[PDB]
């Protein structure tokens, strides 16, 4: 069916808990053995989120390759992210290592860094441009650049430093600072127009490593910016933009990460901002 009118069809016959339980039973499951040794423990905020051992991205050092992060790659549209959880106190390290080694660009953070009175991921970048952060297990500085604060989201200027080799680069980092502590947003406008801010900027782009993209599991939040993404895209390559099928894109995006759009409500939102960001594109 097209999306719209599937839309109202499960809204007038509330069904959406029926068709997300139908996404949940069809997923992929594949092994993830290294995200389960005891030596990883402390490097999972969740026990039960984990990437897959075919899709994850490795650190490249040779003692412990492993970051609770996942390489989704969508070949019909072009597209590749980084999914991966908000950084631990003992992680924070290595996911700069791993910006750096992937040669990402940007960094999407859809969460606050405490919600419902607790800490859902370390404060991992400077808050203070004369303040620096220095990663010392894994040889990086990190320095705040610029700032510019809006009423829904915040986006910074941040330049890495490799202290092995002196090199530099910019990392624009892109944070969504309104989702609501319960739920979802009433309205998608905020969140299509975060989405566009990333796009102009280039981070999503070939001529980059992929984007980073995180919320505190790296699963619910983070599904529904890349689905999002990936949906309106393929509707402007396709002659036919009624013929793409929201859930079978997130099917295939599932089998990279487990877990990917963790409620009814989710799905729902998802469905509503690529209905409405469809429009805008023309
Ligand atoms: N009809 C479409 S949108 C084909 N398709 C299904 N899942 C993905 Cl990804 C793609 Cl593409």
């Amino acid at each position: 069916m097209e999306m719209e009118k599937e839309f109202e069809q499960i809204d007038k016959s509330g069904s959406w808990a029926a068709i997300y339980q139908d996404i949940r039973h069809e997923a992929s499951d594949f092994p993830s053995r290294v995200a389960k040794l005891p030596k990883n423990k402390n490097r999972n905020r969740y026990r039960d989120v984990s990437p897959f051992d075919h899709s994850r991205i490795k650190l490249h050092q040779e003692d412990n390759d492993y970051i609770n992060a996942s390489l989704i790659k969508m070949e019909e549209a072009q597209r590749s992210y980084i999914l991966t959880q908000g950084p631990l106190p003992n992680t924070v390290g290595h996911f700069w290592e791993m910006v750096w080694e992937q040669k990402s660009r940007g960094v999407v953070m859809l969460n606050r860094v405490m919600e419902k009175g607790s800490l859902k991921c370390a404060q991992y970048w400077p808050q203070k441009e004369e303040k620096e952060m220095i990663f010392e297990d894994t040889n990086l500085k990190l320095t705040l650049i610029s700032e510019d604060i809006k009423s829904y989201y915040t986006v910074r200027q941040l330049e890495l430093e490799n202290l092995t080799t002196q090199e530099t680069r910019e990392i624009l980092h892109f944070h969504y600072t309104t989702w609501p502590d319960f739920g979802v947003p009433e309205s998608p406008a905020s969140f299509l127009n975060f989405l566009f801010k990333v796009r102009e900027s280039g981070s999503l782009s070939p001529e980059h490593g992929p984007v980073v993209v995180h919320c505190s599991a790296g699963i619910g939040r983070s599904g529904t910016f890349c689905l999002a993404d990936t949906c309106l895209l393929l509707m402007d390559k396709r002659k036919d933009p009624s013929s793409v099928d929201i859930k079978k894109v997130l099917l295939e995006m599932r089998k990279f990460r487990m877990g990917l759009i963790q409620t009814a409500d989710q799905l729902r939102f998802s469905y509503l901002a690529v209905i409405e960001g469809a429009k805008f594109i023309m």
